[PDB]
């Protein structure tokens, strides 16, 4: 695999909105997250759709192409960030100059709709992308848990990490709907607790990401290829549970607990049971109908905060059974 | 093409079996529920209710496999002729690795409904070839107050129990509503809004049609259960009560998957209740983004989709769509 260059202090990380337009919809949080990692020691370079607003996104689909191309294609820039997701990444996928990428790898990372980039990335360049935080939402957050967000972004990005890298249960979680702007009370903390759900290990690349997302890149060329003993890595994030049931399903009838060896299962902020008074697992267990495959779930990669930033397409090992996860395969240089 | 399987033609007094794969509306909506039923036994077809009518589980009717459980009874029953969901919802694909696909195919029924029934019609089709029908659900559709549900009938009895010489052209609907209005009880009469089609891109395509609802679709695509699309099919695809932002998605995911490249034509289907976040746009317009500088005969405004009155279409035959002129005709047998 050709890999990115770890992040270093002074380095540029270029954002872009390809999708929602957060950085008109909510200025006061998306100046909070700039400042944040300035900071820091990282200069923000805002890319051509800041601060432009097209209702439910950012601008055309051709716009917000030529938004993200010119990230990758400046040789300034060492981290491209999304703003937020949204809905509408898809579609920039078509447009987008993989082969600019593959010639000078850079960290590519964010979370939710902007799945579909990371997936394309991977799938047209081979180069692994970063599940992980996203400008507003991530580095937006106030204190406490932005600091436990920027401590888990360090450690994947920056640090200098030894093979193999573990990644550490964070103490306390949050999916509170407060303090989006403005704060007007602390968060409670919620202690943490990954769950054994299914007893096992498992040692293989892991892919995945925003699994509503997933389903609007599936077979195409944008989607990677699950093959026989990767490691399935899944989150929703305020969804319900017949949407979730739907995507649990959709995995199902494609095959794809056939090939993998285990499945990491995020969080799910402010999950809507219905009324069931189940968890996002049981709903899994049972479309799995007691095909016996590790499950560790409530990971910290996901909409909660504090989040962990996870490569995507390298060698991973889980243990569901003993709580731990370990990447196994260089990321980055 | 060579002759295939087909279902028989439905006939008065035959049996529909109703079944409820997805949402428990039999349970929550009761009076629709109730209209609905007395509406066809009224006509003189009986009504077979599945397992699960009447039951609750919240967001679903049961649990996945007393849903599979359901649907099989009516699949293996000789004496129904026809099997109708109440509702949709979203949760219809759970059933699709447990379907008795054999029974289905030693005993063709009429397998109609719409909305996330389209996992099943696709499904059936997918694993049997025999054509399914993108129609009316026993709830939304004929538990409609008049004068809609008797135009929809109308449409059922054409497409389903009479006869009819090939082409078969498919009639526009001189009225519509979409009206968020008159569920359970009625409070007013529903506009007659005067109709039309709309002639997006001009042009005439002629292949198999294949599609249904369109979000549904991601929940089955690249599965056993999804017929692949082929070079020259004609796609139909509609979405109800959603937002721009959720069919930019979906459109995108049918172009990132080449799907433009293989049709030759689009029929897209009305939007009831569309939520344009804003913009103004239409569907078609987000649609024509999405195409780029792709020229395809597209066909819109469709009643084939949540709004009333609903036309019932047979799916995986030959058609000939007329973006131009606005018409569509049926080519090839769908039923003996």
């Amino acid at each position: 695999m050709p890999l990115p260059k770890s992040l270093k202090y002074g380095d540029t990380i270029g954002i872009y909105s390809p999708s929602s337009p957060v950085t008109y919809t909510s200025p006061k949080r998306f100046e909070r997250a700039k400042s944040y990692l300035l900071q820091k020691g990282f200069h923000i370079l805002e890319g051509s759709l800041t601060g432009r607003y097209d209702y439910y996104r950012s601008g055309s689909i051709q716009e917000r192409a030529k938004e993200l191309n010119a990230l990758i294609r400046n040789p300034n820039v060492s981290c491209i960030m999304s703003t937020i997701g949204g809905m509408n990444s898809n579609s920039l996928l078509p447009y987008i100059d993989y082969d600019a990428f593959q010639n000078n790898p850079k960290i590519m990372i964010g979370y939710a709709d902007a799945t579909a980039l990371l997936l394309g990335i991977y799938a047209k360049t081979g180069i692994p992308t970063f599940y992980g935080p996203a400008l507003v939402p991530s580095f937006g957050e106030f204190e406490p848990f932005v600091d436990d967000t920027y401590k888990y972004f360090l450690e994947t990005l920056l640090h200098d990490q030894a093979l193999p890298y573990n990644i550490k249960q964070p103490l306390f979680w949050s999916d509170e709907f407060i303090n989006w702007e403005e704060k007007t009370k602390e968060k409670e903390l919620r202690p943490n607790n990954w769950i054994s759900v299914t007893n096992g290990q498992a040692t293989g690349r892991v892919i995945g990401g925003n699994l509503n997302t997933i389903q609007g890149i599936w077979g195409s060329p944008y989607m990677p290829c699950i093959q026989e003993g990767d490691i399935l890595f899944i989150e929703d994030s305020s969804k319900d549970a017949a949407t979730i049931e739907r995507s649990f399903s959709f995995l199902k009838i494609n095959g794809v607990f056939d090939k993998v060896s285990g499945i990491i299962l995020g969080k799910h902020e402010q999950f809507d049971d219905c009324g069931t008074n189940r968890k996002p697992y049981e709903i899994l267990l049972e479309v799995l109908q007691n095909q016996r495959i590790p499950l560790l779930a409530d990971f910290d990669c996901c909409a909660t905060h504090p989040m962990i930033t996870m490569p995507i397409g390298v060698q991973v090992k889980m243990d569901a059974t003993n709580k731990t996860i370990h990447i196994l395969e260089k990321w980055k240089i």
